[PDB]
């Protein structure tokens, strides 16, 4: 039986979602699940390797080792918040040669938001604003370059973090200077972009060959029909770093009728709307299909 | 043989000139070496041996001068959470070597966490009461997780340990407070929140040895007469951590007539007003007296 | 009833050890226990404050808040190992004005081993080697000063860590250089001291007015009679940073008959030998006595 | 108008002199700006605008020169875990700005974690086999907790990501391995362990564009003829991360006749031997050709 390690929080019972799924209608799939914080590993160039997972057995913490044949990463591999760095585990998994969704290569390169955004910048130069309306954004390697903004208000996004973390709205120059000094204390990079007075925002997702668009109506659901414009946004983004099996594009719709793409997320993208259960099943088949190629 | 005094301060002030002619016991001369924390390193041995190394430029080449200070005057901040502002190990090394200092190395070390210093002031307020020691209301958060709200707005949030306005922001409402806490998380350190004071002017009461002065500066200059009120503020504060030879107390004077003590500063306090020259001579006198005792 | 917060691992049931103890034979003591990693807090200058403890209730993680009237710290407040920094909690407790054993002031100043060692260096200059045989040791603020050792082998101790962590034996110059480069990666201070070929080592402890000496026979019990020589070692060390209620002195006995004091530990000192249960009871009375003064 | 080339390298080499006279399409001139990572900063905008700022000394004052490179040649390491050796955000910024480079910014970024690079070599060994690609046996540890033992001694432990011998130690036995792991914990990063090779000599096979050279250096120099064996090592490695215009493979030759590939280097590879001058001209040629394509 093939062993699948799924790195996600306990809320979703992936074992139950993969129950009965087989590779070539004959080989069974054993699902192992845990969060990055409860994992460790050792990998050898000769191919030998082990993944150690801390779990609870009869009220006591124990370590059980496994050897995944495949991995599904649903959690962020990196966050500049304390204790949120698991890049070394991603490196170890690649070192062990274990296949993954999304690919370990893409997961590693997704560990710096501005690095991913740089990929969108290139796509925007290539496609033009009409087809790919990337929001204006400025990147500062560190606080020394954060002197001013030519327009206000702007949204400052500090380092690499998720779920609203490290993000603030700045209304004037004096406050921008105060915020830049806070960036100094984070000792990392930051970006600034025009604040969009949004009527609503839109997220276009792509799991395998399945698409869905959702309208979400400052720091914040109804589904909407896919359009070829939306399809292009996510299709082109899904091509970076060798290809993203699970990804989505976030855009803000201004009260002036303009769209502004502000981010592309990877295999850790949250499932939203009234069809989350369906999305999990779609993820299962994609994983199953990917595992079949081995 | 002359007694060597190391002054840690920027070059602007020529302490050698100010100490020129000064003698210990009217016979022993004083040799003045001066450098900034960034130009220093050292090695100390439990047996008493040590060397304070000063990096200097010679014939366009980086060379090192080895000194054995008999005493040290510290005029720069020993710590800042901004990149490369950490000189705590030098303070540790100077104490390891047993070198006497102004202010004391013990107090300098304990002054490296603003809230730790504020904690002493909290104790003094509990003891003396509001009328005599009007300490501003303040809240300490070990980390961003406890920053949920503020009973009153606007507030001034001060992040970690930093100087010259760095990491200090004015928050006007609850939602903004939340966004600011999401950024505190990127600093990975503590923070405090205190009521924003609509000040009419702020006052700073300084004490150098036995010389007192008071200055009035009217959101981030006139000398005024000392009062027994002011004298009590600085006399009380000057006693913490075994005693501060040089220190000052900063208080904001609200428009409703209330005073709010917001900070106590050590030997790094900047010299201000039309008596800076006199203050420097006063420091010279204080140090020579401290040096005489050894 | 007075609330006592004991910060220690779960192995010891402090509630059971404090069961029945009363202040003035009438006031009861409610014992709360948890580790630094499961705690957080908020403190206000006006005296208001809360300590939040994460615990498990029916298999789920919950937060219950308390307001300790006193604290007993049996765990290290700082370790440079990942996620081992709880200095901000110690700062918060002092900010809230909560009494402790050992004192919060001493616990804070014990967060840098070389800073504590500097205190022993001063005691050695004062008492002399015959009475206080402090081991030779060299302090490096950073790796740039770690060039060589005049004798080998030596023991290199990196940064601030416990239970053998960060400590290695270096036999020659080339290896010393390799180790110094490792120090560069820790980006912190380090010390080097002669390697003692020890017949055995000795630890002299002092809990309140109770003393005990233990012989422990490279990186490693039988009790031994207190002597006035041993008593002097711990008595003098127990006086630093305003006084240590719980502390011990570690010394190595060379095969050449010389003793070498290498460290002084605080209220987190481990209980050893066949009288640990007794030591816990002695700790209880000291705490009870200390609490009675409030 | 001339095309601007920014060379990131130490001053020792005068790339302006080597590029002097070179022209793109025989008509367009090349302007050479040169600086070290430590002297650079930048700001990049999604709209294409950007500025690479070079700090320089003018009339004894620190001033900034703003440049807009059309291409960049990177000859220095972009990352080191030693204090202030982190220039990853500059690499991110140069890509954000869309500036073409040698080696590619993508490969430079992915080369910032030695084991991540080694993981690619692991893959190549699995594919080509030992006879053609003799990759040394190596073990990857995400952190110190998994470092428990080594099947064979002595071993060479390499900590985190650093250069010029930094963080690399030779361990001769099990107990020492444990002590070394206790220090890895202070580095708070990953480490690898590989068999110590009792080498007779080591070889480095380099590839600059289409020019190959091989050098023999006989525990931490003669040119030899290229072989199809050597050509295959560097040709294979030169293909990772989309292709390496400049790279080299380091292999240790054991006394038992076995070869052990221990490392692949990128555009920062030092120039060695009696053909350094020629190698520089070869790099000039390679860059001019890459610049011609734009
Ligand atoms: N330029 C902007 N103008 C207006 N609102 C913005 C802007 N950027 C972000 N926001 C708001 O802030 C929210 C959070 O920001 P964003 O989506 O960039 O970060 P995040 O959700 O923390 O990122 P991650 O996907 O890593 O979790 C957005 O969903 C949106 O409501
Ligand atoms: N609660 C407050 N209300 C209004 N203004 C404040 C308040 N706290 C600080 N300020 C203003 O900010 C200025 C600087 O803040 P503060 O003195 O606390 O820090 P700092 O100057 O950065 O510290 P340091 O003295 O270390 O350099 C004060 O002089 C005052 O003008
Ligand atoms: N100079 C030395 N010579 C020989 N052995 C030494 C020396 N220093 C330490 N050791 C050995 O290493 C052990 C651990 O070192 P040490 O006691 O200094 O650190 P630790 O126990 O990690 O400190 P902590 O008390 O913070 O837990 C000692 O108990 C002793 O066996
Ligand atoms: N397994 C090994 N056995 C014996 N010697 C080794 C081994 N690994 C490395 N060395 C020696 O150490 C030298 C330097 O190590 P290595 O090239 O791995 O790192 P480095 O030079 O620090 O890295 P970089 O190339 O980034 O600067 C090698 O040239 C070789 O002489
Ligand atoms: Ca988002
Ligand atoms: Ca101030
Ligand atoms: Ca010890
Ligand atoms: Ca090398």
């Amino acid at each position: 039986a093939r062993v699948l390690l799924v790195i996600d929080e306990p809320h979703t019972d992936w074992a139950k979602y993969f129950k009965g799924k087989k590779i070539h209608g004959e080989i069974d799939i054993k699902v192992e699940q845990a969060e990055f914080s409860d994992l460790n590993l050792v990998a050898h160039a000769n191919g030998g390797f082990s993944v150690d997972m801390e779990v609870l057995r009869n009220g006591v913490k124990v370590v059980r080792s496994l050897k995944p044949d495949f991995v599904l990463i649903r959690q962020h591999a990196f966050s500049m918040a304390r204790n949120g760095d698991y890049r070394s585990l991603v490196i170890g998994l690649q070192y062990a040669g274990i296949p993954s969704v999304n690919s370990l290569h893409s997961v590693y390169n997704f560990c710096d938001k501005p690095w991913v955004f740089a990929q969108m910048v290139r796509l925007h130069k290539k496609l033009g604003t009409e087809e790919f309306p990337l929001i204006d954004q400025t990147f500062y390697p560190n606080h020394k370059e954060m002197l001013s903004s030519t327009t206000y208000p702007v949204v400052v996004k500090m380092g690499h973090a998720h779920s609203g973390m490290g993000k603030v709205k700045v209304d004037n120059q004096h406050d921008f200077q105060d915020i830049a000094s806070v960036v100094a204390l984070t000792k990392t990079y930051a970006t600034a972009e025009p604040f969009i007075d949004a009527k609503y925002d839109v997220r276009v997702q792509k799991i395998g060959q399945n698409y869905k668009a959702y309208m979400r109506t400052w720091k914040t659901l109804e589904q909407i029909a896919m359009s070829d414009r939306y399809k292009l946004w996510v299709d082109t983004c899904s091509e970076i770093f060798g290809g993203l099996d699970i990804c989505a594009v976030e855009a803000l719709h201004g009260k002036d009728g303009r769209d502004h793409i502000i981010e592309v997320v990877g295999s850790s993208m949250p499932l939203i709307g009234d069809h989350q259960d369906e999305d999990k099943q779609l993820i299962v088949e994609l994983v199953v299909n990917k595992m079949t190629q081995a």
